[PDB]
């Protein structure tokens, strides 16, 4: 739709930051579209990933980190609040101990910090979605 | 780039048809982009898939068919002629007994017919690529 995908925005994160994403899958769930949100340590796409969030719509969610080029311990979830054929609202909050992912207002995943959020310099949103809104909040000290 | 992705074209296939696709992955191989080519029995995306061709760039290729709504026997290949960061040329030939997939001029995969190619009514090309060329040939009787 309106925002380019893959979507890249230079970003900084700290405790209390919220990343808000509104979008829609590009295919019915039967065809297994993906969504991926990566919090990167540099603007280069090859850079480390502090928080990797990958939705296989209708099937599972995978979370991990890529640290000095290597993927670490995968977290796999079958929780699937996303609805077939529907627009979704995604909110990722930077809490002191973890990321908290809200989906359409509902707490849906959390992921403990493995690298401090201050290491983030870029956010990329990509795979089989269109996007109409992306925001990183910058209200807190 | 130039062609919309997901890309959909109404299509007919028979022995001797060639589907030609030129495109580029939207991410470096380290970030595991996908490419998917589906030969559908109807224009609806939910319709059966006579030939499903799914590249996880740098890792593997999966082929299958979706018949009366159900995925059948997966074929998994580690053959990976696609090159990191490069444009690719993909040619899918409809031979009497199988599809033959050429990648950059090189025979790279084949998949025996499970449903007659005459059942195809649509081709979709999607996931993490841009496309500059798509053609279905219509030269043969
Ligand atoms: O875990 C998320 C991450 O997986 C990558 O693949 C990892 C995989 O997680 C792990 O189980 C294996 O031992 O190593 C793989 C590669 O280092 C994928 O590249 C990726 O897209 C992510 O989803
Ligand atoms: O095989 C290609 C096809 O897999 C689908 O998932 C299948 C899977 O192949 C099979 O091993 C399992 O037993 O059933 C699954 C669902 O019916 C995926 O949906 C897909 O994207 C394809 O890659």
């Amino acid at each position: 739709s309106l925002l380019p995908v893959p979507y890249t925005e230079a970003a900084s994160l700290s405790t209390g930051s919220t990343v808000t994403i509104k979008g829609r899958p590009l295919a019915c769930f039967l065809n297994a579209p993906y969504l991926q949100v990566d919090f990167h340590t540099e603007m280069k796409e090859e850079s480390d990933i502090v928080f990797h969030f990958q939705v296989c719509f209708g099937r599972r969610v995978v979370m991990n980190s890529r640290e000095y080029g290597a993927w670490k311990q995968q977290v796999e979830s079958k929780n699937m609040p996303f609805q077939d054929g529907q627009e979704f609202e995604l909110s990722i909050s930077v809490l002191p101990d973890k990321y908290q992912v809200m989906v359409n207002g509902q707490s849906s995943y959390t992921f403990d910090h493995r690298i401090k959020p201050e290491a983030v310099k870029m956010v990329q949103v990509w795979r089989d979605i269109s996007l109409t809104k992306f925001n990183v909040s910058y209200l807190k000290r």
